[PDB]
């Protein structure tokens, strides 16, 4: 049984709490995370108009891709808390939040409204006087692997290739605009020779900030896909020069002026989640050629959505970003006003019905209330760690 949270639920309020990198890890070409000098990991952008001119082919490669099975690619409280540990180690000290969790997470939650079809499907657990939470994972695997097959069976052979090899342009796309290191410390043959590099999505960087929205206090850990210019030294600065990079297909038409429209703002509710200021879009053509490229500030994202004259629409249906937030703020003061964060002996459900319009807190089974505590979500190690600070 449930408490729920009318979708027209908005906060008043949306006092902004400033994001910022409290640290970050990695994980590697073969799937191991990595603790220490993660910052060997960050990539640097690095694609000057006059290359992008050359039109560099985001399929060369296709064939060599190497690609981490789904399953072993779900958003991982382990190597997170594992990660955790270490920080709070060295801080002497455990975060202040009032939530901990992955930032797709709150993505999802943020841009729900304008994605009412979407289903969302967590865990929410009380400890150590925070909230922690993850995603339904045997869920989202099970329609992961049902879409899969619906996309194969309803389309051409050649239509699911295409689709596939869009999947991949993102990864080359990424391949072919960083570097390594930044522009100092690299040969002009590691900048020539990216095109030939074999692309795989295994190696990530990792950030976890902290940040906040009205006076509820919030962990995100997410992926960063590289440095803007340079990585400063200074810790509350370090967000302000990642970039997040994205491919999209040649704007054509009024369809795909809003299709693009929705993307921008799915990726503006990431990006501005985690403090993330700049976005980059690589356009590319039917052939999967990369056409040009565009920078977007995070912060004026809004103000596009708002002003765009083809777009246009129905209050309920136009994108609006502060609405979102307003909703955001709604949701996250729910989840801060609901639950006895210190009853350490139950847990609960985030669920987002699509069909029933329903969003929904109730308890868990006992069982799950248990492997979550044992190994799911919470494990023995962060467990014992974080009862430590005390005696």
């Amino acid at each position: 049984m449930a408490k729920s949270l009318p979708l027209n639920s908005r906060s008043k309020t949306t006092a902004l709490k400033q994001p910022r990198e409290l640290f970050s890890y990695a994980r590697d070409i073969d799937g191991k995370y990595v603790y220490d000098d993660p910052e060997n990991s960050l990539s640097y952008y690095y694609l000057p108009d006059s290359t992008i001119d050359t039109g560099i082919d985001l399929q060369g490669g296709y064939s060599k891709f190497k690609k981490i099975p789904d399953e072993q690619n779900l958003a991982d409280f382990n190597s997170l808390l594992k990660a955790i540990i270490k920080y709070e180690t060295s801080e002497g000290k455990k975060i202040s939040s009032d939530i901990i969790t992955f930032r797709e997470i709150m993505t999802k939650i943020l841009s729900l409204p304008y994605n009412l079809t979407d289903p969302i499907d967590l865990y929410v657990v009380p400890f150590d006087g925070q909230l922690f939470i993850k995603s339904d994972d045997e869920l989202d695997m099970k329609r992961r692997k049902e879409q899969e097959v619906r996309m194969k069976q309803t389309n051409t052979v050649e239509r699911y290739d295409y689709m596939k090899r869009c999947e991949y342009v993102g990864y080359k796309f990424e391949t072919i605009a960083t570097i390594p290191k930044p522009w100092s410390q690299v040969s002009r043959s590691q900048i020539e020779n990216r095109n030939k590099k074999v692309v795989n999505n295994y190696e990530q960087y990792l950030s976890v900030i902290r940040t906040g929205i009205g006076n509820v206090k919030l962990v995100l850990a997410g992926e960063i896909d590289c440095c803007w210019d340079y990585l400063p030294d200074e810790q509350n600065k370090k967000l302000n020069h990642y970039v997040e990079l994205k491919t999209s297909r040649i704007i054509e038409n009024n369809s795909q002026v809003v299709s693009f429209e929705q993307k921008l703002f799915k990726a503006w509710c990431q990006c501005f989640l985690m403090g993330v200021t700049k976005i980059i879009y690589g356009f590319r053509d039917n052939n999967l050629i990369l056409k040009n490229v565009e920078l977007f500030n995070t912060e004026e994202i809004p103000i596009l959505i708002k002003n765009n004259p083809l777009t246009n629409a129905a209050t309920e249906k136009k994108i609006n970003c502060t609405n979102a937030l307003k909703w955001y703020g709604a949701v996250v003061d729910w989840l801060n006003t609901t639950v006895d964060k210190k009853d350490e002996i139950k847990s609960y459900r985030l669920k987002y019905d699509p069909v029933r319009k329903s969003f929904t807190l109730s308890e868990t089974d006992s069982e799950t209330n248990e492997k979550l505590r044992n190994g799911q979500l919470l494990t023995p190690e962060f467990t014992e760690w974080r009862q430590s600070l005390k005696k």
